[PDB]
């Protein structure tokens, strides 16, 4: 198992700190993103590409990834695939 | 045991962070959902399909899932 | 050991998050239930059936079960 | 080792969440009970019988048991 | 190792929750006792006997024991002696 | 596995306290840096060189490293 | 490894609860002691003898010991 | 692995409580030192010798060491 997960373009997240990884489509997750953007808890790791996963950490940080949600989770074991 | 659980579509939840997984059929759980919506703690992972399970995590996040609660808990092992 | 306990009708609780499971038979736990209801911390998982166990979690959530307390704790295995 | 201890009549307490288990025979503990009662943090698991143990958990819940402290702690196994 | 320690007359304390066990003689510990007595965090487990150890737990509870401090600690392994 | 990671020039970070390590190339991260600077929570470990990684720890400390994120995470071993 | 450490006389400290053990020879540590005294977080286990070590635990308790810091840390193993 | 690290002159820190060990060479860490001094969170363990490492603990304590950061982390073993 990987302690740090690559969420795209070299950016890393500690697996032990993730609560949930989800699609950005719905309105509750978009409110969460905007609240984080406003409280300075948002991390944008998409490197300009399109957001495909929103990672919520236990410290109310919100991390935007260009990698799809389950691919992020799969990377806990080293590949995009499980 | 999996540490991340697919709760429907590609949405993942860390199993260690779950307090309870329940059906949304009662007034108290509905109050919990509305409260989480209003405070920016709701996560909706149903992709529009009907809510079958409500997952309460430990940071007071509430996650709506389209999968039955018992099916969510079995995915801990596969 | 089961990490999630079935508390009736497919509703699940994480065993590690339980503080106490008790009968709903006393004034203090009923004050705990009504407080949870007013504060939006109550979870009713009885599926319309008697409350036979009150589960208090470490987040001040209060979960009503149709299964009796010792039965809940025995389903840990 | 049990994760859940039967504190009498099928009422369960999580052993890891217990701070101390004491007899209810002193003024400081009785104030702890009264405070818990007023704050909605008291749980009464004595099923109508005399209190022989007061269990303090880490969430400042206070749980009354009809079983003496030593017997509560011995049921960990 | 004992998970619950007998601090005298059947009263039990969880070993994992103790921060410190100390003699009651000095003025800083007596202030701690009186503050706990006033905030309802004091537990008197001496069963009327003389206080010989003050146990401080991680939740700011203060527990008075009739057993001497190192005897309390020794009881982590089952006897008054190590 | 190392408990402490060298983030450059002999500066050490505890691997278990890291939440995320990211590049400093986006507006949201730069605000995180500026907030940390104003709050006395910023640590600058770049020894005078360009920032290539921003490490967020669980105590909301923010630590600037002259080493890219992937290289920081790879030094766990 | 011991989980309880004799810090002098019969006074015990849980090793897992210690943040740091230092000599009291500097102004900052003295401020920490006075602050703990005033807030009811000081524990004095020196039995009057001179303070050789200051033990900062994780609930902001400060414990004065009559034993040298390094001697306190070796008693973790004996 | 050593549970306590000697940071110079017998002063000890618990390795599990360290967030980061860094050189005192930048404006942000000096703001962290002075804030700790004003708030009563500073611990000076240099024994009157140069500060060569600043150790930030998870309780917002700040510990000044005469030993260089990488040396502190190497004494973990």
């Amino acid at each position: 198992m990987m302690k740090f997960i690559n969420i795209g373009y070299g950016n890393m997240v500690s697996a032990a700190r993730i609560i949930t990884i989800v699609s950005p489509d719905s309105a509750p997750i978009k409110r969460i993103i905007q609240d984080a953007r406003e409280k300075g808890k948002l991390v944008d790791a998409t490197h300009g590409r399109r957001t495909r996963a929103v990672i919520i950490t236990d410290s109310d940080h919100v991390i935007l990834s260009s990698v799809q949600p389950e691919t992020v989770a799969n990377r806990l074991y080293g590949s995009d695939d499980f």
